[PDB]
């Protein structure tokens, strides 16, 4: 009950998206208060997200990552169903409304292009494109289209850095990075 | 008096739209409680110019739909007499300041381009652009000039879409077709 | 899906009990979007609790519903623990600091005092006060003591019965007094 | 169009309760643009009735003028199906938790006694209490229980004449006191 | 120009009452720029009404003090003019709606006995209450009526002697208590 | 003291607006409620400068209009003395920090090119820019370089005219042209 | 540096609490981030005090605890020049202007007396009172003299003991009942 | 204690720099209360800092100055482990994301190119970008790379002026130039 990851993560992200992934986990049959390291991979992504959806201009991304499934879903088929992309099989993060395509974000803990891989035979969809994001601070996406630009990318390392090294100050990086 | 519609519309859209549409209808005479279809229908209109509106850049748009008859007339003289444009037989929706014209825009439920003609026969005037939007993802403008950019545009479909499937899975899409 | 008894009760209370009752209700593995009925009474129950919690006199009451569970327990534990008062075997909903007790609060469709039955079968603890209120306008407490004055308590019926008719207006009363 | 009248009500009351009287005088087929007589004197007596609820104890009167008339008159019946009162035949302005009665209240320009007379023939209900309210600074209600104490009856009085000095002042009061 | 008075009263008071002290100044032909002692005095006396009509019960006192020549004088025509009270001489600064007479607040850097006198001559009007505060702590009013409780009272002293030892931290209270 | 013209400038006008121009008419020994013509063209300088300054581009124009005496100087010295451009005879407008000039804004009653006659003989000191703006809708500026864009300069004077029309709608538009 | 007491106290008490904490700490030369248990008590008896204060009646209490040395004392000064009461040796943390004494809150993790006998032998002053608060859930003051009624102490009681178990849940309060 | 300085720096700049000095000084050991020319100093370096990142675009500057300083320095080893950047010896001001290099802002009041030199000896370490205002209205920036547009730091130069001039009115600013 009492955990560390617990109210460091309370800490640590805003009130909204700790309340975003607090339902997005409990939608999926997960506690936070049991499933600490999720909380903190939940509350990171959602974060990691919402910088890129701001990283645009005004009218340049859809956020699908942070409403509910049925809801999610509802603006993947109007998306689709108004621009002719083909609907994707798994629920994505944004729309790119300048690139026609779906993206999928993602934040890992090893390096890299293994969760990159772990993403593209998951996938093997068409266009949704993938932007890996990582801990040590290095990133990958699809055919080095990286679609925003460097100083936009450079917050979220910077940030993601940042929360690795408030998890080690507190002893909690480290069974943070095994599961 | 308690119509399924009604509620749809007020869970829908924003407070301030529903309060606009509810003006608007009952300075026509007109019962929102009552012609639940044409309530929908008003919201979808104002929200949609509100976001067309918004799809400029600071000074680019007047608005003029979603004011009272006396002030949204007001406006249409003052930019007459500024500019030089000859004044529309109806009201419009918009001017676009950077293009020296009015804007009319039309949300219909049928093909895009015979809400186009219906609403060309009734204006005629003059400069008057007019942009005409589908519940189906479609869109239509005079002189293929579509005034915005092609992302600002997408989203304005998107949203049509999403009120579409909300309206079918709540069964009250087949309805709002007829009419 | 598409239920008009989840657009009314979005419709007809404020975010913040909607938000509340979804959470109690996900919490407890029901879905607000198929248990409507159980969505709208645990709505008006959370309203009933927050309103007699509000008819007090500032340090009054003890808001214990609405908590989540192991925080709503942790206060009736310090309540305990700090006054002498036996644990109470089932959640209650609010604690009187004025006469010492807990009190559990009911809202049903049926008579006021086959409720009261129920619940007094369940409970059978000790001191725990029970106050209960109908749709019909009347009610029934333990002892004869209603705790409240005349005109809190009449604020409570007053607004059931706005419920109840907005219910028979949307033809969602009937549904809603069997289950 | 542009009356001297409408610039005042719009510079005396707050936004809030001009927006309340254009929706009930546009309610009733009625133009606060042209009728800016009647215009003043809604807003007069909107406020006269919200100063009279607040006059209150938290939890006293439940407010019944403002609301719209299905609303209003929902209230009415959940109020009467509650307490066992007999349902007035005109819609009133307020109802006294304490006392168990409506109340009528009254903004007139003649003397205070026979709008209280013209108010008494139309009712002619039962127990719903009437009280007066003159510009002259006068009152005058039903067995002379004046429900509120004499500090919040003054305060209406005093801001009643305070409107009054500023309709003379611009030469509206003479055109006001005979309609 | 650059009065460390100036920048105190800046400091000291909240800026609603500063403005408000500005625009008294300023409509009597007095700079606050350059009449700093008498800037700081129209600041405590502004504060010092403020606590006394916070110090009643919702509906006690009108205040007068604060309000523009015009508005002033309005709100006490109308005071007169409802409850029968004689018309004072010059302008007071509340109106004690349960005494039925207005009061005179004043804050003096004597003693409290000689201000009072200078106030009773000027006035000689009628039933117009005359309260006194005094930087050293110490009070007086009219029949030894004191209108409020001792514990509001009291907090007027502590503050007015708060702002006298903040001057006297700045060498700035010996030239205010000169003039 | 009631003119139609001061409640038409306390509707027409947003609080702010309407306060500062108080302001700047009370330093220079003017009443509002006296000079409502004054008024009115105060109040719509400030608003046409306003409008102005935010046609710009974030950090473009440094607003002078609508400070104190004191203040709106000591700006100008600090502009002086870090960019080198002289000082002005007469307090300007504003500062463009693009150009490396001040502006001065006009808004005349009569044909656009007089009032920059009397408002360049006045000046005559450098590279001060002139801006004329009328409520026909003609506007004419230093060298024809008329600083913003046609899409800014389109709305000042739609709004301009839109003045002109609620003014003569209330029969106030033929005297404030004669003064 | 990473302690699992600093979250949670940042997770506890509410932002303003915590900064306040953290200014009185580094005051006096304690560092949150290393004084936990310090951190986690100046949170609790700030918190305790607060509660305090607003178990009075709108004009009761000064708030001394909060506030800075400098200005702390300045209010006992302006307390006791006023009133008369002799200038305590330390500073208090309340004054009653009901009962024209400091008030002095302790809050221990031992039992109740024995933190009144460390703070009796401290103050020995005259008039102030002193009032001990546990995390047990008992209380002493002098004279048996609780100040408050039963129902506001309470609060400070279950809020203490709620305290205590997110501790003892996060294994944090062992160690916090030993220094 | 009653400083002439302290007033004015609070007068001068908004609450939050204020705040923000009086942490960054008392983190090391001053006294605004005492060392006020510091104070002043910190006050316009931190305004100074922020001006500069608001000149730039949105993603442009990561904020050094005004954190504490772990968090400060938190930030400055995530940049450096994501970009590659060597390490600074010192604690800089900001980092811009499009030139991959720390900034380090100074203000002072001798002449521009003393304070460069005096913090070129102490920084030496490798691509740290160094930009200094003066009071004078002079600047100096590494390789005349000034890294943002002429407008934007015009502005500061603008305010620095303005505050040396109401430091002159005060004459506080012969004892600021002096320390
Ligand atoms: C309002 C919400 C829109 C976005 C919310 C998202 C989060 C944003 C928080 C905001 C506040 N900001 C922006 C400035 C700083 C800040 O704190 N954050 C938090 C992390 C960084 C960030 O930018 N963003 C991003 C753009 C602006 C905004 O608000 N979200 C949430 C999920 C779905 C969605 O669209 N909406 C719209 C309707 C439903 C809803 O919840
Ligand atoms: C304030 C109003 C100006 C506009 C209002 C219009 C609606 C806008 C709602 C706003 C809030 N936003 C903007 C961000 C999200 C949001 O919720 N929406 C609702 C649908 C989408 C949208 O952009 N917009 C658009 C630009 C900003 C703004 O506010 N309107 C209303 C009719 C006349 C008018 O000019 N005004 C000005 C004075 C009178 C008045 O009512
Ligand atoms: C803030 C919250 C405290 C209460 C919330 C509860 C609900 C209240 C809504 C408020 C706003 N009001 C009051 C005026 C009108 C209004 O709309 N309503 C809604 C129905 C009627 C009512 O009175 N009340 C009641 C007293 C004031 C208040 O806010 N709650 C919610 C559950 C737990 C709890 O204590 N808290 C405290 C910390 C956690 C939290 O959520
Ligand atoms: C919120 C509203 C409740 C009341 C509104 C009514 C008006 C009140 C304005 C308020 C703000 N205050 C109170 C302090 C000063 C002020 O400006 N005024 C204006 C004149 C004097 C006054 O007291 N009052 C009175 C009690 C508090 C309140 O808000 N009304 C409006 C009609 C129906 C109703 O119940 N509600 C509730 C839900 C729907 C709605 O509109
Ligand atoms: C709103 C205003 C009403 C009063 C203003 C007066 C000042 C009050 C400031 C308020 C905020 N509070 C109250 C809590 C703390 C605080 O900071 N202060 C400042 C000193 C102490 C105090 O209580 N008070 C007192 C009662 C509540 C209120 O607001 N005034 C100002 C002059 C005329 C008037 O009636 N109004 C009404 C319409 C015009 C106007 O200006
Ligand atoms: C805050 C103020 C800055 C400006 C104020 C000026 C007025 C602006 C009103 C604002 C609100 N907006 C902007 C969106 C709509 C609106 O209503 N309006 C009113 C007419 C049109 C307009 O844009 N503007 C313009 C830029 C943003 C802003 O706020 N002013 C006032 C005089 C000096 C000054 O610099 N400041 C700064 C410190 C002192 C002060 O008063
Ligand atoms: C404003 C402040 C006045 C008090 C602050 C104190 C804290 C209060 C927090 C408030 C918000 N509330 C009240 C409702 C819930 C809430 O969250 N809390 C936090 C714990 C419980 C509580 O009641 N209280 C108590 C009365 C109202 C208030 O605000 N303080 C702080 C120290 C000095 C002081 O007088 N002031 C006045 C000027 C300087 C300053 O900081
Ligand atoms: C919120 C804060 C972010 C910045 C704060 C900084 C100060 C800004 C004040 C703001 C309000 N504005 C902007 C418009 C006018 C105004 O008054 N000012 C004051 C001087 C000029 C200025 O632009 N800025 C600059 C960009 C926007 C903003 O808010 N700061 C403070 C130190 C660290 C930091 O990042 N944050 C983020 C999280 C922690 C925190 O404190
Ligand atoms: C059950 O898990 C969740 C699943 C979902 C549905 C959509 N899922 C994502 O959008 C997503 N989710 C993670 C991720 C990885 C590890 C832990 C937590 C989340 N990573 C990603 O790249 C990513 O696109 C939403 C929230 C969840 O908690
Ligand atoms: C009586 O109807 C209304 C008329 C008006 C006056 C101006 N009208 C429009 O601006 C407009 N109105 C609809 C439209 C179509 C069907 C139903 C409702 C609205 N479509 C459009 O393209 C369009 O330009 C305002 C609100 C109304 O409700
Ligand atoms: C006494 O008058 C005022 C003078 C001032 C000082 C600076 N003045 C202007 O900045 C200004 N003022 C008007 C103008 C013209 C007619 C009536 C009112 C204002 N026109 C302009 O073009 C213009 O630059 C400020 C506010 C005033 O009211
Ligand atoms: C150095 O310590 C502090 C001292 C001060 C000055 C005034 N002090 C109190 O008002 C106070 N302080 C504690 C207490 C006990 C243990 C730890 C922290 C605080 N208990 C009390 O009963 C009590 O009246 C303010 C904040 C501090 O942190
Ligand atoms: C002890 O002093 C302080 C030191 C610090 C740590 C980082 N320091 C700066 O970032 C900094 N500080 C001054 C400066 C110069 C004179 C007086 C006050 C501040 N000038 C600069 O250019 C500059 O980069 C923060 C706040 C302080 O008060
Ligand atoms: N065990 C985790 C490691 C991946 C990660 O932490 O990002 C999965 O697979
Ligand atoms: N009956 C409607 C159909 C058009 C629409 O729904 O857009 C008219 O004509
Ligand atoms: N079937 C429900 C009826 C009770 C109620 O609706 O209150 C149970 O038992
Ligand atoms: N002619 C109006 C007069 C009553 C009133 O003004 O109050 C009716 O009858
Ligand atoms: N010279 C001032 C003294 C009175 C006061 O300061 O209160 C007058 O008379
Ligand atoms: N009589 C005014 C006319 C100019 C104007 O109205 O703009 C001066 O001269
Ligand atoms: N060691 C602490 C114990 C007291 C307490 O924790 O309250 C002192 O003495
Ligand atoms: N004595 C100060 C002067 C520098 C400055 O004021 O900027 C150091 O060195
Ligand atoms: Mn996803
Ligand atoms: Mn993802
Ligand atoms: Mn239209
Ligand atoms: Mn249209
Ligand atoms: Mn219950
Ligand atoms: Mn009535
Ligand atoms: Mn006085
Ligand atoms: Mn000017
Ligand atoms: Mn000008
Ligand atoms: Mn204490
Ligand atoms: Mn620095
Ligand atoms: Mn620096």
């Amino acid at each position: 009950r009492g955990s560390h990851m617990e109210d460091f993560v309370r800490q640590c992200f805003n009130p909204m998206i700790v309340e975003l992934a607090e339902k997005a986990m409990k939608e999926y049959g997960e506690d936070p208060k049991i499933e600490t390291n999720k909380f903190a991979a939940t509350c990171t992504h959602l974060e990691v997200c919402f910088m890129y959806s701001d990283g645009g201009s005004k009218h340049r991304f859809e956020i699908i990552e942070g409403r509910d499934r049925i809801m999610a879903w509802t603006v993947v088929n109007s998306i689709c169903n108004t621009t002719g992309v083909e609907k994707p099989k798994f629920l994505p993060d944004l729309y790119d409304y300048k690139e026609n395509r779906f993206i999928e974000i993602g934040v890992t803990r090893r390096e890299v292009h293994i969760y990159y891989l772990e993403k593209a035979n998951k996938i093997k969809s068409e266009k949704t494109h993938i932007h890996i994001f990582s801990f040590t601070g290095e990133e990958m996406a699809t055919k080095a289209d990286y679609t925003l630009d460097e100083e936009s990318r450079a917050r979220i390392k910077t940030r993601l850095f940042t929360i690795r090294q408030e998890m080690a100050s507190r002893s909690l990086w480290d069974s943070f990075r095994q599961s």
